[PDB]
């Protein structure tokens, strides 16, 4: 019963954390382009202060 | 080992049930930034005009 037990925690976990493999780099790329976008909402503004101030 | 295998399990579902959450809200995310990048373009035509 043991081994058997051990070998379902075996297959639980390494399925799980592969799932948290897959899942951890597509937050960190979410989180870069969300950055990119921000910048690029920065420029706009840029640009829209010299729009007013022309 | 049976309290291993019942901690892991636990703390896994949980992760499991959290990460799709945090997904969602960074294209939620993305999805709103883009609607203020329109408005932003809007106020230009605005500025131009």
């Amino acid at each position: 019963e043991q081994n058997q037990v051990l070998n379902d925690v075996n297959n639980k976990l390494d399925a799980i954390n592969t799932m948290l493999r897959v899942y951890l780099p597509k937050l960190t790329s979410m989180l870069s382009d969300v950055m990119k976008q921000n910048y690029a909402l920065s420029l706009q503004i840029e640009y829209l202060s010299k729009q007013l101030q022309e």
